This record gives C-alpha cells, structure tokens and sequence, in this order.
C-alpha cells in the first residue's frame, strides 16, 4: 500500500521518466501529469487484478452503452476511492504544491453533455464500488460538445481542448481493434448465409478509462472507441499530384465520427454522421463483448449460454442498433438460426427510456438507413414482419378497427404496406423506440410517475401485450463524487453525527440526522460548513465571472441546459421584478423587505437555438446592470457562470442554499441535479414534476418550495391561451415594460418579449407558461425570503434535505438493475 | 548502472505500467515496446545530465538542419552505445524472448530517404560520441516517403505505418511550441520596424529523439517538429451545419506539412507545400535556438555574442530560408540594425553543397515566394542589392562585359532589373544556392574532387570573390552502426587482431590489419565471419523475396535509389548476358566458366518515373526466369529485396562480397554506402567517380575493380552519339535482342530498350552510356570471377578494404566541421 514517501518518489519518477514537458522546473501542469500517472499505476494494478478474476470466473457481465458519459475530473475521486487522499496531499507538499492547485489543472473529460451522461458516470462508480462485473462503452469525442465562452454578446462556442496534450488516465489498447463497415451491398453465399461486402471500411480502437470502486479493488473499465483508418488508406498517388484533400478522404471520413457530441443533423451529411456514430458504438462494443465471451468460453462454446453470460443495457434509443447488430453477428457470422439468435438477442438486451412524450423518440428515414446499413434493414424488416404476425395472432381480426390501431401504433416501420391483410405521399421511416421495446426483455422509466407514463401513454399497446417487460428504476447519483469528495466539511459532520464513516457505503445512515435537525450544535456546524463552502465559491466567482460577492447572502442557483422549457426566463424575470421593487423603495425599506442574495446561473445553449442564446445574453445584461448599481450593492448579485460542467457543479452544489428546478410541469422525466443538491443540504424550489416529486416526498413537504400549474393542467391552460381567455398578471406586464424601457442597456429584447405574446404562432404565445406561473413563482420566492430570515427553521430544512436524500444513491439504483434486469452478482477482488 | 536483474524488473514494470497493449501474454510487439521504454529510461537520465551541463556552461552549440534523417532502428545502437547489450539480452531470455526477435519488431524511423539523410544520422552519432554540444533539427514525417511493395507488376507504393502505434523513443515537449506564419501582409509601425500580420497561423511542436554517444553519457537531441493548429481553430459552426470538410480546413492545412518527404511538386499546391515545409523547419528551429540563447544568457544578453554561441549548418539548400529568417528575427523582433544582424547571420550560418551540376540547385518562382513569405522576399531583395553594390565595388565598370557576366551569374534574383547601371518574357526567380553562398561564412563540398568542382564550376565567381569561404569535408559513416553493431563476428576479429576494443573510437587502428592480410589464421576467421553473415541473409531472403539461395556463392549487391543514371540497368544487362552464355554451354562448361552468385538488388523508384519503375519490373522478371531455370540451379540467383532501408542495409552489407557503384562517371558527388561496404570487407566494383575515387586510393588500386569512361570523356561520347558516330558492341545488341525475343516472359520491354536507341530525343539515345560502358563492364565482371576463385587473393583484398576504411569514419568528418567551420569544443558529462 503506497504512503507519502513512495508516492513522492513515484511522482518524481513519472515527472522525469514519463515526461510530457521540458525537464526544467516543476510547474503546475507538469505536476498534475506526473501525479495522475502515479495514481494510474494504482488504478492499473487493481484493473488487472479485477480483469484476471473476471476472466477465470466467467460469470455474467453487464455492459452499459451510452452516447454520453459525463466523467468530470478523475483525480480526487480516484485517490479518494483508493483512500490515498492524505498520502498524495503530503507528497505534493514535499514537492512544493498543494493538492487543490494540482487538481485544478485537470480538464473535465468532455465525453458527455447532460444528465443522461452523468447518470451513466454515477452508475460506473456504483458498479465498481458494489463489486458488480460491468463495463461502460462509449465513443472518445475529441472536442466534446463545446467549451462555453461568456462575452459581452452572451454565449460563444469553442471546440474543447481536453485532449490537446492527451489524457494521463486513458489506456490505448492497440491490439483491441474492430472493423466497422458502412454502405455496400448484401448477397447470398452457397451456404445460404447473407454476406455484406464493399462500402467503407474503418477501424474502432479501444481506449480504457479505469473506474475504481470506493474502498475495494474492483476497478472496471469505461472503454471508449476512437475511429481511424490504417495508414495504408492514405492515397499517396493523389497526395503527390497536389490533391491533398482527396488523399486523406478516408481518414477524414473515419476520424470525424468521433469529433463532437450530437453533431448538428439538419443536413443529410449530419444525419449520416449520427447513424455512423451510433452504429460504430454498437458494432465495436458488441464485437468486443462477443470476442470476450468466446475467449472465456474456451472449447466449451454454447451460444445458448450467451444471455447467461452477457447483459447489454441501452441507455435511451441511441444504442438501438444493438438489436439488429447482435442478430447480424449470430446469424451471419456464427451460423445460428433466426429463432435461436432472436431468443438470445431478447434475453441479452434491455432498454431504458428517458423522455416524456412520443415526439422526441428517434426515427430514421428508411431510404437513408437502407443505404448506410442494408443488412440491418433486412433484419429490422424481418423483426417487423414477426411483430405483425404476432399482433394478428393475439387480438384476431374481428375488430379490424382494433387490429389496425394496434398494427399502426406498434409496427417498427412507419408508412409501410402490410404483408397480408384485408379490406375487400408520406415518407417511410424506422421507429427506433418501437424496435427497442420489441427487441429486449426489459423496458424501464427513470421515476415512479415516468415509468407509469411509459406503460400508459408512450407504449400502451406494448404494455397490454408484454406487461412483464415494463419496470421502473428511479435514478440516483453517487454519494462518493457528490458528498464525500465534493463536500469535505459536510462529510466530517455526517461522520460525527452518524457515528461512523460507513454512510458513504450504507447511505441509509443519513436518515439518522433527522433526530438532530433541531439540535443547536449540529445546526452551528451545519452553518459553518455551508459558509466555508461558499467562501471557496466567492473566490471562484471572482476569477470566472469577474464579480465580487459576499458569502453572507443566500446562494440561489439555477444550473442546467438553457431552454425555454427549463424556464431560466422565469427565474431571471423574478429577479428583474425584485430589482424593480428594490429601486422604488428607500435603502431602509430595501433591507427590511429582501434578504441578500447571489443568484447564480450556468448551462449551455444549443448554438442555433436563437432564443436560448438570447436568454443567456439577457441574464448577463441583467447582471451587468444590477451588479453595478450602487443603490443595490451587496443586496443582490446576478452572475452567469461560464462553461458549467461537473467540476463547476462540484464547487457550486456544496455551497448552495436554494436551487431552482422550475420547468413547465410535466416535461421532466427525472432530472438528477436536484438529488445532488438535496444531499448537500440545498433546499429546492420547483414545479411538481420529474425528480422534484420524489425529492419532495422524501425530504418532506415542509422542506421544499412548491409552486405552479401541475402536469394535468398544462393542456387546459394552453387551450385558454389559444382561445384568448388568458389574463396576464400586471406584475408580469411590469417586467415586460421595464425590459422594453431599455433599463438593461442598448440590446433590443423585442424578439424575446415577443415570444411571450400573441395567442398562437410557432414560437410565440408563451407556450411554456412563464406568464401564467409567474404570480405563484414570485409569491413563493417571498416565502423563501421569510424562511431564510429564520436561520433556525432554515437550518432545520437544510438538514432534513440531507437526511431525506439516501434513496437517491445510485447504489440503490444499481442494485435494482443488477437484481431485476441484468441478473449479475457481486464478485470479490481479494 | 543497470544489470540483468534491474532490466528484467524494468521491462516488466513498463509492460504493466506504461502499457500499449492488452494485459494478456507477452507477445513480441508488447516485448519490444516495454524493452524500448526501458532503454529510454537510460537515455533520459543521460539526456537530462547532458542538458544540465550545456545549460550552465553556455558554451557554443552547433545545430544541424536537414529535410531528412535516416535514423533506422534505435534499439541495438542505443543498448550498444550504453554498453548494456549483454544485460538486455539476458533480461529478455528471462522473460522468454531473444534480443534479435525483439529488435525485429522495431519499424525504421521513416524520417529520411537517401544518403543525405543517413549522413546526418551518422553525424549525430559522431557528435554525441565525441562529446560535441550539437543537436539535429528536422520534421516529423508521419508517412515517410513510401513503403515499397514488390509485386508481380514491380514496385507499388504504400504509406509508411511506422507511427501507427507511436514511437517509444520520442519525447513530446508540449511546452515547446513555436508559431509559424504563412501569406499575410507587411507594414511599418511608428517604431520604423516591419510588422508581418495576417495570413495563416500554425504551431510547430517539438518531439525529441535522444541520440546516445558510444561509451559516454553525452546524449544529444534530434528535435523534430510536428505541425498542428490549436483545437480552437476547429470551426464548430461549419461542422454542425454539415460542412465537415470546411470545419477542419485549418487542421488539414497544418497537418499535411508533415505527412510525407518531398511531396510531388509538379503542381502549384505541391510547390507551396514544399516551401511551407522548408520554412517550418527553418522558423521553428531558429525560434528554438534563439530562445535557448536568450535563456542561457540571463540578463547579460549581448546579441553580438550570438555567433560565438550558435552555429547553424545548412544541409543542402532546403534550409536556405535560415538566412532571411535569422535576419527577420534579429531586425524585426530584436531591434538590431541591418548591419549588425547581417554580420551575425553570416558568422552563424554555413552551407554544405551535395550536388554536382548547376541545374539541380533549387530555385523558386519569385511571385510564389512573395505570396507565401512577403517579409523574407523583402530581405532577400535587400541582400541581393548589397551583393550588386559589392560586385560593382570590386571589378569596377571598365569591362562592362565582365561586370555583366558577374552580375548575371552571381545575383540571387534571376531575370530582374538592376538598381542603377549603364548601357547608354522570362519568369522572375530566386536562386537558393546563390543565397546560401552569400549568406554564410563557409561553403563545403563532400569529397576532394567535388569541393574542387564547387570552387571551379558551380560557384567560380563566388570563389574568386570570397575564396576563403570554400572548404572540403569528405563524408564518412559511423563505425558504431556500420561495424560494431551490424557486424558482430567481424568486430570480434578486429578486437583480436588489433589488440583492443579501442578501434570503435580510434578507428585508425583498422590500419593494423594490413600487416596480417596474408596471414592464414586471420584469413580463415575472416571467411567464417563473412559466411556466418551470409547465413543470416539466406534466411532473410527466404521470407522477403521468396527465393532460397546458398551461402557458398558470391553475394553481388547493388542497393541504391533506382535511376537511369545509377545504372541498375547495366548490372542487370550484365547478368542477362552471363545467363545467355550459361544457356549456350554444357553443365560442365557452365561450372568452369562462372563462379556461383547471388545478385541482390534493392532501392526505390520515384513513383512517376516510368522508366525506373520499368527497370524494377525488369529485374524481377529476370529473377523469375533465372531463379526457376533448372539448367541454372544454384549457379545464379537474381533477387530484388523490397523496401531497402537502414535495417536491410545493416543485414546485407555485413554479408556482402562485391558491391556495385557504377553510375555514369562524373554524376556522383560522393555516395556513402561504398564506405560502409569497404568497412565490412566488401570489394567494390565501380566507375571512377564520387567516393569511389577516394575508397580506391585508400584501399589500394588492386583491391577495387574499376571500369568505364571517366568524367572528362562523358561530353565527347555523348557528342559521338548525337553525330551518329557511336558503334554499339555486338554483345550489347545480343542482350537487347534476347529481351525482345520474350525470354523474360510476356511483359513488353520495347519501351525500355527504346531508351537505349536513336541518336537524340528527350528520353532515348542512351544518355547515361549503358551501351558504351557495357564491354568494359562485362570484361571487368570476368576479372571478378577470376579473383573470386582464388580464395586467398580474394580474402587479402577483402581485408585490405577493412584495413583502408578508417578515414571514412564520420568521427573524422565531424572533428573537421567542429574545428574548421563551427568552432565548437568537446564538453565532458561526468
């Protein structure tokens, strides 16, 4: 086991012997690389030890596939899970640095975007920590999505540079390479098997990122694919003639599959690039999974045993091509019959749904997919045809009307002709969501209410047919990254009041804080912990936003994707309201009527989403005006934090007092940031939707600020709008006027306010009900104000958040998947 | 100091902890990577120790710049120079491999092409070994020139894959990065300095390759530049719209500068790419050199002392832009006056010429260079104008005719107008060779005769003007790579007969073999050494060419660039002759009249050089026919070895009996393979040109087979041809007829024989005098036959080659450059 002495030598050894810099001096960037390489040594011993037990045991292994992982920085979670935090800190002191400054050099791995990606990242930590044999498979994106610049003009986008020097975590596996084919033609050989020939051939190379469990040796992989072409595909003859671009066409074509996350797909070229990404991920992974299955099998290879050895989870519909890809391999490559290969594929694959309404469910042009993946389209057509025969077999054809409904709704192919049928220019599509439901043995939503909606409204017919595939797995986040490592002072408190350090594993012990919520010593520690965390943030806000704020103010935080439906605009409108009120009062009245606040916004706008980009500019202009107004001073600051990512979350969430989750009611499946906020003793204000419902139930309805229309009323209120029956509240008109009056400078906001007016019209008519919800929202912010002035009641609420947060551990989620869907069991790594 | 035990641990440590493969098993590719990383640990300790002494001493340092380095494999020369060969061999045995199989995994560094590149590589070994503070600067070419495939159709070209997995030698210096500008505009600031703004900006990143000296710690760098663009230059907005190619234009543009060696430049785009390559190399290097000069200087920076601290050698005219680049930096960036910066530039820079006639001397379109490098063109124009004023100042203007001659010949700018002058549509060019002579303080040829030609015929006027710049530095090759490490059995012999291992440093002790050339014990060892080396080659010829040959045959070798002027066609024609004679004789007569031979060819043809490609196909067809003819059997084999490179040279040269250097007399400046052949006891047959002249003089005229027209007669014989006075010898017509008769299969050779006929016409008329030289060549091969049957006389000749080879050590060459041009001195690394 390393100690400070051996870690000291180890960093020095890497600094000199695995250098990435000049040999002079030991600057911070050099120190971070040497440190991380040192940690990797530890990760690799454990990774190899886990790898060896898994190989010999040949137990069932799970595989979690996703277009995104939001891994964050690795250093502090890795030394923490290894329990070497102390030793690395002391070793860095010896070499003249501190831990925190060295950790600051690490770029966030830009491998994901939002909650879908952080959920997968949480899950990997949970799997490793719980000794579950499972890996992650994703793509290695060179440039992420974008790094966000916050200028005078609002948001600007720049390519991420996280791999500009390389990652000291990843391990290239030069011998783990899989061929990926696109386009080409299918024919039949004299063996009666299909053979897919020609098109474009590329290679997918494996890059492992070791994921260490907490207090265990289990160290699993996140295996990422990077796409390339052998150097032999460089066309010399072209290059030498002066056609430099034609010479590299094959490499250009291969490499771009892994440039960015979710490449813009309004164009044909963008759509093709998206299918290529999904297919690469499904093909490379399954090829890798099958190859490991054959290797562990030895001579005793029973293809029958494949689903007893392999689970594959599809995170959303992006991994959908797994179903026809596994079918392809079994049938075309392994020689299985259709029936055998379908039974196998079904008992292998499971689908998790993450969306609310049947309109974000992905669909592909038939012609497009047929050009790119001819063999996959044959297989899907056959799956569709069996489905048709199965639907006719139940239900019969006495209802014709009932049969037609079922066939129309449930078929994978849209706007197609039936095989055989009875009665005596729309574009042909492939419904990925239909495929996923048909092709696996489990389908789960991601919250109680959500999973009920999936059974009742997304796939009702599928549930009437196969009620037994449908399940719920409520999301969760890891308390390692999201309490133990991001919030040390609160961790020290939890350990004291619960009696042990055991809570990080047995997170149910957070419940033992409830009996102390009114205890005055607990409360005092609780407040000093919160204040200390906010002091760290004050320094951070100074360097990142340029504004100096005080820690004796409520930190009111709204961090998430910028979208009209997320309702940043509501929050900022509320802010503008209070600022208007402040300005029409004396100094003395201002202090009696409003508690001091720092309102922190962060999150990225999709770059061609004009309105979202306009909301960002808006927040920055409201902040320029408020934060410089000498009548206001430290009563109110509005700051927009550039480039929100896991590292910024880990800073902000420990420090937060109030966090806002105020999307239009009914449009969130779950959300997970609210769960991290609760764990850290933040109090949530929000609408009754998504994860807010479950949080509110666990933390108690007195420790949550609720407001707004509920899901069941959205329909009616939008009808009111359309008929002209909607009466905007005057305070709402006040803010509107105030913005047009130009109080926020010279920028013209007409286009923005216009989105809130009219009664119909594509992007007008206040579709997300900002104006409606506004009175109950501003009202509820006054309840907050009142609660915050009662420091004792506020602390009690803050503690009960942390106390009622245990069920939101991704350890709970992962045990559920492990028992109810994947049927994997813990494996000990001695 | 490492031993077998610590090297064992070290390989294991890297195998597990700096992995590039899967963790299963220890296959050869894994073993080579772990081994090389282990060696690098040793190279790095010494490199850092050398770096530290150089930094503190701040003595004068030399810099050798070249478009090519032909580094070969590094492993065996590195463990040899470190003296760990034994320890690494034993360590590999312990882990179940042998040294020779592990060394076979290493790709040759594809960083060069021909002798110009191997000379630089020899020089780096010599500098390090002699404790001279000097570095190499070159480009890091990803795909080399091409990897040569030898098929049924002759030569095919494929991109080199040497960097497909990465190099375990190189060290990326992420903090050593220099901006390179192209295009743009020049203006004047209010300080009166020129400012070069706009165009295209890229970055050149440093990759060090440590070069260890023999039996010393001095370990120097070959620092290679690789070109790139910050990830910020990736155009997201384009990428997201579907314009994937436009999005990466800047990276595509930057990266291609380092794809291949000598990109085809018939097109504008190819020419631009060549200037970009040269400029990148001169700019990045000088920026690095100057930055190190300022850093070592501290606060005491005297720009006056720069040429007392820095020598820059230009290997040929490709580094020519160094002259205006240094001028640019001093003037525009450092604020020096013109005069000061010109004095400095002159005492810094030196030019080595490598070509014979004033027609391969490089020239650039004025307009082209002006578009790409506007500021450099201003500076060159000013240098030209001073030259003009200087020429007028000597010579005066009484001869007008004499003055005009001088001005026309010597000016850097061709087809330009004079500033001022007196008398009362050709494209404007920049003569790089004129620039190089004007801009440095030394000019050297590369052999006695050559350097005399440079003074008398290439730059006569420059020599009449500045006789003192002109010098000679006869080339040499290193006896580490080219005796001690490629030919172990011969090394054991040299050590025994000379009394010590000291010959590897004091290579003059090879002369002590002369007194033993007739000694029968020396001769017996000598023969067993040669035979043993040929046994290694027999195995190699089996796997690479597919032909099985016997070691009891003279190995007759011709390895070099395939070119009409190199005269492979003569050799193969001689072979075809003897084969024709063999076939018209009985078995018994065949054995009396011809000694058994294995005729080995190798070398690359420029890909669009139709004739050269046709000569390769020819040799392969002659070999298919001879090698399969049951009348011939092991009397004669003709094999073409694919992909000749340093690794193939190191195999073939130790094994060789006769090597052929038979270019048209007068067209070689030097050549260096002939010197390596001599060192290994090969006997040369050749024309009286280049290095052959000097070899023949040292080894003795009885130990060299000479034939052919001499340089002074080429002119006359080509005139004979043109006037119709040339009478082809009948034996030459025999071979011609025999080829057309289709004895070499179905390929049509008309186009090839046609190059030998007619009296004029671009590519006919036997310009390189194959037909002329043919009788004396076939005659001289019979003298060889006769000498080879007298094993005693043959051995005596073989030994006197090795005995008379010392002066061809690049250690001799490097001491000469060090004292006579660069004025650097040895620095001890304790």
């Amino acid at each position: 086991a390393p100690d400070a002495a051996s870690i000291t030598s180890s960093i020095k050894y890497h600094a000199e012997f695995t250098p990435v810099f000049s040999p002079e001096r030991f600057e911070l960037p050099k120190a971070f690389f040497a440190t991380a390489q040192s940690v990797r040594d530890s990760l690799l011993i454990n990774w190899n030890a886990t790898y060896d037990i898994y190989e010999k045991l040949n137990m069932k292994q799970a595989y979690y596939l996703s277009m995104e992982f939001l891994q964050g920085r690795a250093l502090l979670n890795a030394i923490g899970n290894l329990e070497l935090t102390g030793a690395f800190a002391e070793a860095l002191k010896n070499l003249g640095h501190n831990l925190e400054n060295v950790a600051s050099q690490e770029p966030d791995a830009a491998l994901g975007n939002g909650g879908l990606g952080r959920l997968a990242s949480c899950f990997l930590d949970s799997l490793a920590t719980l000794n579950y044999p499972a890996w992650g498979y994703g793509l290695r994106y060179k440039y992420g999505l974008f790094k966000q610049r916050i200028t005078k003009d609002g948001q600007e986008e720049v390519a991420e540079d996280w791999l500009e020097i390389g990652s000291p975590w990843e391990v290239v596996r030069n011998d783990v390479s899989y061929p990926i084919k696109f386009y080409g033609k299918v024919s039949t050989g004299s063996d009666g098997k299909r053979y897919w020939i020609g098109g474009e051939d590329i290679k997918a190379v494996a890059y492992d990122v070791p994921i260490p469990g907490y207090k265990t040796r289990t160290t699993i992989s996140l295996r990422l694919w990077s796409t390339q072409v052998p150097s032999a595909d460089f066309d010399l003859s072209a290059f030498n003639a002066g056609e430099h671009t034609k010479a590299c066409e094959a490499q250009a074509n291969a490499e771009k599959i892994c440039y960015i996350l979710y490449p813009g797909d309004e164009s044909e070229e963008g759509k093709i690039l998206r299918l290529k990404q999904q297919y690469t991920l499904c093909s490379a992974s399954l090829q890798d999974i099958i190859s490991r299955f054959e290797r562990r099998s030895g001579d005793r290879i029973k293809w029958e045993e494949f689903p007893e050895k392999v689970a594959v989870q599809m995170n959303d519909t992006h991994p959908t091509l797994c179903i026809p890809e596994l079918m392809r391999i079994l049938i075309d490559l392994k020689g299985l019959n259709w029936n055998e290969a379908w039974n196998i594929t079904q008992r292998t694959v499971a689908y998790t749904n993450h969306t609310v309404l049947p309109e974000a469910l992905e669909k592909w042009s038939y012609e497009l997919m047929q050009k790119l993946l001819p063999r996959h389209v044959e297989i899907i057509e056959a799956i569709d045809e069996e489905l048709v025969h199965e639907i006719v077999l139940k239900y019969g054809s006495m209802d014709l009307n009932k049969l037609e409904e079922k066939l129309t709704t449930m078929r994978i192919l849209e706007n197609f002709d039936l095989p055989s049928s009875v009665a005596e220019i729309p574009p042909k599509k492939v419904r990925m969501a239909n495929l996923c439901v048909v092709g696996g043995h489990a389908v789960n939503g991601v919250a109680e209410i959500h999973s009920e909606i999936v059974k009742e409204e997304v796939f009702n017919d599928f549930y009437e047919l196969w009620p037994e595939k449908f399940q719920n797995k409520t999301n969760g986040v890891t308390p390692r990254r999201w309490i133990r490592f991001c919030n040390p002072p609160l961790s020290a408190i939890i350990t004291k009041w619960t009696g042990t350090e055991d809570w990080v594993l047995k997170t149910e012990k957070l419940a033992e804080l409830q009996k102390f919520a009114d205890n005055e010593d607990l409360q005092n520690e609780w407040r000093e912990a919160k204040r200390s965390n906010k002091i760290k943030v004050v320094s951070f806000l100074k360097e990142k936003t340029g504004y100096s704020v005080v820690p004796d103010a409520m930190f009111d935080i709204q961090v998430k994707r910028i979208h009209e439906y997320k309702r940043q605009l509501l929050n900022i409108f509320g802010i503008v309201y209070r600022y208007k009120k402040m300005k029409e009062m004396t100094a003395a009245e201002r202090k009696t009527n409003f508690v001091p606040r720092v309102c922190i916004f962060g999150g990225k706008a999709f770059a061609t989403y004009v309105q979202a980009k306009r909301i960002v500019k808006f927040i920055t202009d409201v902040g320029a005006t408020i934060n410089h107004d000498p009548e206001i001073g430290d009563l109110l600051k509005v700051v927009f934090v550039p480039d929100y990512n896991v590292s910024v979350a880990e800073l902000l969430i420990p420090a937060s007092d109030l966090s806002e989750h105020i999307s239009t009611a009914g449009m969130e499946a779950s959300g997970t940031s609210n769960m991290k906020f609760a764990m850290n003793g933040c109090i949530q204000i929000g609408t009754l939707d998504g994860a807010n419902v479950e949080i509110r139930e666990e933390v108690g309805e007195e420790n949550f600020f609720l407001f707004g229309a509920q899901a069941h009323e959205i329909a009616g209120l939008r009808k009111e709008r359309a008929d002209g029956k909607f009466v905007p509240d005057e305070r709402f008109e006040e803010v509107k006027e105030f913005v047009r009056s130009g109080a926020f400078g010279s920028y013209n906001y007409d286009d923005l306010i216009g989105s809130l007016e009219g009664n119909e019209g594509f992007g007008r008519a206040d579709y997300f009900l900002v104006g409606k919800d506004f009175p109950s929202y501003i009202e509820c912010q006054e309840k907050v104000d009142e609660a915050y002035r009662d420091q004792k009641r506020w602390t009690t609420m803050s503690i009960l958040n942390t106390a009622g947060s245990y069920k939101f551990s991704s350890d709970r989620t992962i045990h559920e998947y492990a028992k109810d869907i994947w049927n994997i069991e813990a494996v000990e790594i001695a």
